[PDB]
């Protein structure tokens, strides 16, 4: 389940990350997006028909998972994103789009090369795959425990 | 940094060797794989990871993921049966790096996936053509040849 409560400080917890990174710019937020959405794939393997248990470790799963809600929470802010356009997205929690596990990635690759990525697919994308594949709740457990270890790593650097 | 015929038909001998070791081997998830080691590769480059003072992973990361690539294009291209012909045909198509540079090579890839998808030339051409324009193609096949040794090794 996932509140315009939680969504909105989900985008605060993004929005205090990305304010201290002076190089952000939407482009790089876009193809780092993709990116991730393969680094999460590639954690699910259902492809990996020579493996004999495929997949890698759950955690593993909702960390990648959090990677790309990094980004799409990212893309939504530095898009200017709505109150309006968030409540009017809410309610499509109990849509399709995350597919089948078998046409995912066939499909995100068209909508991309076709459409390109707008904040409210970028958003609802990693929200609905954990909402149809594990937890929304797991999700974001995992989310705001890689963006503390994202800050530590930026005062570092 | 040239390559012959022979290196190439010495590759997919290579190849083949380890995928009848794959009694699950098809091309639909060949197809699949292949695309995730590209991107696998691409994120090695970290092109677009302006928050990173000294972006790119090391070489080695960087050679054993287009080793990867290069598998499945070889993979793809013994499963499609593909021909002495279109080999010879092909190694012309070295040469000309033309498509991508590296600031569009994701984008460009994902294109040609979407509108033409993958067919025997192209998924062979690509990380050859990668290989001869940023690292070199001794580089890509030596790196090939160890990564496979791992994966046959892992099979064991
Ligand atoms: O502008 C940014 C940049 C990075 N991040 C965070 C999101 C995500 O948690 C992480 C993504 O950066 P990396 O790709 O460098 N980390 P990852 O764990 O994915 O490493 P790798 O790509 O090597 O697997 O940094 C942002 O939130 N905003
Ligand atoms: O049918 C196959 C399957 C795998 N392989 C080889 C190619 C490639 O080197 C490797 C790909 O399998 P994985 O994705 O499981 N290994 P990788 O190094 O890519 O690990 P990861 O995806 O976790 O980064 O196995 C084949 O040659 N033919
Ligand atoms: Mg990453
Ligand atoms: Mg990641
Ligand atoms: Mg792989
Ligand atoms: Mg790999």
């Amino acid at each position: 389940t996932l509140t315009i409560d939680q969504l909105q400080e989900l985008l605060q917890i993004q929005k205090e990350f990305d304010d201290r990174i002076p190089t952000l710019n939407l482009r790089d937020s876009k193809i780092a997006y993709v990116v991730e959405f393969f680094e999460w794939f590639n954690t699910l393997e259902t492809f990996k028909n020579w493996k004999k248990k495929p997949g890698k470790p759950l955690d593993v799963q909702l960390d990648e998972l959090a990677d790309m809600l990094a980004f799409g929470l990212s893309i939504a802010n530095q898009s200017g994103v709505s109150l309006k356009t968030l409540e009017k997205l809410i309610p499509s929690t109990l849509g399709k789009v995350y597919f089948n596990t078998s046409s995912i990635m066939k499909d995100f690759m068209e909508d991309f090369v076709y459409f390109g990525l707008g904040e409210e697919d970028s958003l609802s994308l990693p929200l609905n795959i954990a909402y149809n594949l594990y937890s929304i709740d797991q999700l974001i457990d995992a989310y705001k425990k890689k963006m503390k270890r994202n800050h530590e790593r930026q005062d570092g650097t």
